[PDB]
């Protein structure tokens, strides 16, 4: 979907910080770079969010694969959206991962 948003995430460290995100995520979710950077992006979850596709996407991460899936998130203010979510290793020529990155896109209107 054309409208989406990217964010890049530090797999050299444990837990996935955000070390980027892009003008629209910002803009999107309701946060600032001084509220988020350095954090994994779990925050944008809440009541709602299906533990077995917040599974799916840990399990990828951990074997350094791609993945898709879609999530309730959460805006600042409490708000729901649905984002379909795909994630991205990036690798060193040594085969490490060294950055995931992330498009999201939000479709709650269809
Ligand atoms: C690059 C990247 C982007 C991510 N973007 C989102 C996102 O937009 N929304 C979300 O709920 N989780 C997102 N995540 C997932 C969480 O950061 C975390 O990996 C997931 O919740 C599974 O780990 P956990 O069980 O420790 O929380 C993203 C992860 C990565 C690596």
């Amino acid at each position: 979907g054309l409208r989406h948003t990217f964010v890049v995430a530090d797999a050299t460290l444990p837990d996935c910080p955000l070390v980027y995100a892009s003008e629209g995520f910002y803009a999107m979710t309701g946060y600032g770079p001084d509220e988020v950077l350095g954090h994994n992006c779990r925050f944008l979850q809440g009541e709602g969010t299906d533990p077995k596709e917040v599974q799916k996407i840990r399990d990828a991460i951990k074997k350094g694969e791609a993945c898709s899936v879609r999530l309730l998130n959460y805006r600042k203010d409490g708000t729901p959206f649905w984002n379909l979510l795909t994630v991205t290793p990036i690798k060193t020529p040594d085969g490490r991962v060294s950055k995931f990155v992330g498009v999201q896109v939000d479709v709650t209107s269809k």
